[PDB]
């Protein structure tokens, strides 16, 4: 790592997961201070990256990921971590190698593999249990069979987690007076069959898998807020290749993908995001995927690297509604007439969008210095639900150094381009019933500039880094405008701000310090301003401080901390024009701290028996996240204790 915070790989490392308790993202993240949650289960959580939300940061899983949405009142689906063995973040705009839509950042997961599974044994397969409780409140367990045969590998993982209804923090009370947050309950189950193979003397590998993570429960027609049964699921077929030492091509490495999100319910008849159908409701997103990533070496360090992004999307509602299209002390309805009139006339179809990208970039290192330019070319087409197309392309320039003039020293910088196509309307809304939903003439891509300036220090005892970031977005899009309505570039986004961490070893004892803070601003440049504080783009968090202590002990071999979280009060909305009920709202936001403590304890000796034990929140502290709308939605879980156990022979 050597961009500051700007890329940190690595964060959460399979045999670090074994230590923990977490069992989301959320709990798994919580010391990093620029990625901030929203409170509830599932699919309830907004998540932003340095005040940035989901409209712009990807989640990419063996680097598939998708853009599109279900609907505005839950946050896109976020992986459960059972499945991954590596978890890294990239902030702000990436490099023209980066894919597709990196305009802010990605949380980058990579499914778990044999390999990772037989870390800790002393053979070539195994089985793997684990099982979890949680006071607050649910109980988890998994399994897993894996192995390596001759140049062959193979896994297969299941895992379920079943939550009951979690209860806040001191002084929360709900609708009838509990302590529980209602309808937050969800049996997640999550499985991957994967299988590889090397060959080509080890040159070669080819891993093909499938993967499904499923919601399950009783769930709110806006999953992010409290007062039919659901399910949620995203589903990945992958197929990859890494080849090397390819003739004139140094590497390859391609992917290519099928990605499809779910949603069911038993009975939507009072969703009228969904239509009110009767019965049985079936949305479905599909997404397909290749990249082709080359690498040829030009000079003995000077790497050329160019390849190819291919992404469709399709939006396939159960079927269309929009002629029960209706609108509701009037005198002039001779117009509302007209436009019924209007929308029940309209054919319309599943929307698409493809995203086409080229690359090419250049990576140049002497004596410590490395320089990277590159080039994108990123082209757009979507096909929205009344078969009405657009286009655009753009040429993304990206480049950015990292010098290192000392073993224990790096200073880094970068000033990218990058652009995102439009994102397709909410899927669960797709069949029209609400009104029609185009995209007008020549709206463009958003289009960002990111620069950065950042440092790492490490002497292997004392390390610390820094960013500083500025970003702007031109030609942001939020709402259509003028029912067909359509999509149109309304505004630029700004954002700056920094975070710098610090950590210290020494003989089992480990100590961090964290603190990000950062000022997303949204200015609208349209009439009727079309742009939105609507948590998928993200939110005014207060700064964030996170920090951890934690000793080792040699006999037993056991480790215990603390581990503490604080934010500070936030004021203002995201957007410059502020931000309106249904008048402006005063955005403020109070602060909290939250401390956990916990222990991992190896009877072993060795990875292959870990049994831990937390306690979250230990002061049962009652506050709301910032990243979810600031109006007391879901408020964030109160002391939970829990133990885990994982197992490997």
């Amino acid at each position: 790592d050597r961009q500051g915070s700007k890329i940190r790989t690595n964060i959460v490392t399979l045999q670090q997961k074994d230590e923990s308790t977490a069992t989301d993202m959320r709990e798994l993240l919580k010391e990093e201070p620029s990625i901030d949650f929203g409170g509830g289960n599932g699919t309830s959580q907004f998540l932003t990256l340095r005040g940035m939300g989901q409209n712009s940061v990807d989640i990419k899983v063996d680097n598939a990921y998708s853009d599109s949405q279900i609907l505005y009142h839950q946050g896109r689906f976020i992986v459960d971590p059972a499945l991954v063995k590596v978890v890294s973040v990239q902030k702000g705009a990436g490099s023209a190698s980066a894919g597709i839509g990196a305009t802010n950042g990605a949380i980058i997961a990579k499914t778990v593999d044999a390999q990772d599974l037989l870390k800790g044994l002393d053979k070539n397969w195994g089985v793997r249990l684990n099982s979890g409780f949680a006071s607050n409140e649910g109980v988890s367990y998994g399994a897993s069979v894996f192995g390596k045969e001759g140049n062959f590998d193979g896994l297969f993982s299941y895992n379920r987690n079943d939550e009951k209804e979690y209860e806040a923090g001191k002084g929360f009370r709900n609708f009838n007076g509990g302590k529980t947050v209602p309808y937050s309950a969800l049996d997640k189950r999550s499985y991957l069959a994967k299988i590889g193979t090397t060959f080509g003397d080890g040159d070669h590998r080819i891993v093909l898998s499938h993967m499904e993570d499923q919601h399950r429960g009783i769930r709110t027609v806006r999953e992010e807020f409290t007062v039919p049964y659901r399910e949620t699921t995203q589903s990945n077929t992958n197929l990859a290749y890494t080849g090397k030492d390819l003739g004139f091509v140094e590497k390859l490495d391609a992917n290519a993908y099928v990605l499809e999100k779910k949603r069911y319910s038993a009975d939507d008849k009072d969703n009228g995001y969904a239509g009110n159908v009767v019965g049985p409701n079936h949305t479905r997103i599909t997404t397909r995927g290749m990249n082709f990533n080359f690498d040829s070496r030009l000079a003995e360090q000077t790497l050329l690297k160019y390849g190819i992004n291919y992404r469709h999307q399709e939006i396939k509602p159960q079927a269309f509604l929009n002629g029960e299209f209706e609108i509701s002390t009037d005198e002039e309805k001779a117009k509302d007439k007209k436009d019924m009139d209007l929308v029940h006339s309209y054919k319309l179809s599943n929307p698409t969008k493809t995203d086409t990208g080229a690359y090419i970039e250049a990576i140049h290192e002497l004596d410590g210095f490395t320089l990277t330019g590159g080039l994108r070319y990123d082209r757009f087409k979507v096909k929205t639900h009344d078969g009405k197309t657009v286009s655009s392309s753009n040429l993304n320039p990206s480049f950015g150094v990292i010098w290192q003039p000392h073993e224990h020293w790096s200073f880094s910088s970068s000033h990218n381009y990058a652009s995102r196509s439009p994102r397709l309307y909410d899927a669960l809304q797709t069949h029209g019933k609400r009104g029609i939903i185009s995209i007008a003439d020549g709206t463009k891509a958003e289009r960002a500039r990111n620069t950065e300036i950042g440092f790492n220090y490490n002497d292997g005892t004392f390390a610390a880094n820094g960013s500083y970031f500025w970003q702007t977005i031109k030609d942001a899009l939020a709402n259509p405008q003028n029912a067909v309505r359509e999509a149109v570039n309304a505004g630029y986004i700004k954002n700056h701000g920094y975070e710098l961490g610090a950590s210290y070893r020494t003989g089992g004892l480990t100590a961090k310090v964290g603190v990000s803070h950062s000022k997303p601003r949204f200015y609208d440049t349209h009439p009727k301003k079309l742009l939105s504080a609507n948590p998928e783009f993200g939110a005014q968090v207060g700064r964030a401080w996170t920090a951890s202590l934690a000793y080792r002990f040699q006999n037993p071999n056991l480790e215990i901390g603390w581990r503490g979280r604080y934010v500070q009060k936030a004021v203002g909305s995201i957007l410059v024009a502020g931000q309106k009920d249904r008048k402006l709202e005063n955005v403020v936001r109070k602060g909290f701290g939250v401390n956990d403590v916990f222990a991992n304890w190896k009877p072993l000796g060795k990875d292959t028996l870990n049994v831990n034990l937390s306690v979250n929140n230990v002061f049962n502290t009652f506050y709301y996240p910032h990243s979810q709308r600031w109006t007391n939605t879901l408020p964030g879980v109160g002391r939970d204790v829990r133990l885990g156990v994982n197992y490997k022979f």
